[PDB]
C-alpha cells in the first residue's frame, strides 16, 4: 500500500521493488493496478501521489447501473 512508499527507494538499474503476491488493488485516481506494488509505481510516473482505494480491481468490472434499479419492476 502507500505505506510502503513512506520509505522505498528506487534506481536507474534497481527499479522498483515488488512481491511475488499478484493482488489486484484499486487506485483512488479511478486506475486500478494488477499488483498492489505494482501501484506505487504509478506514483513515481504520474508523481500524483496515488494511493489504493480498495483491495481488488476496482468496481469499475461491475455493471454502470444499480442493482437497486433492478428491485422496482420495467415495462421492458
Amino acid at each position: 500500500d502507500s505505506e510502503m512508499c513512506k520509505d522505498y527507494r528506487v534506481l536507474p538499474r534497481i527499479g522498483y521493488l515488488c512481491p511475488k503476491d499478484l493482488k489486484p488493488v484499486c487506485g483512488d485516481d479511478g486506475q486500478t493496478y494488477n499488483n498492489p506494488c505494482m501501484l506505487c509505481h504509478e506514483n513515481l510516473i504520474r508523481q500524483t501521489n496515488t494511493h489504493i482505494r480498495s483491495t481488488g480491481k476496482c468496481e469499475e468490472s461491475s455493471t454502470p447501473g444499480t442493482t437497486a434499479a433492478s428491485m422496482p419492476p420495467s415495462d421492458e
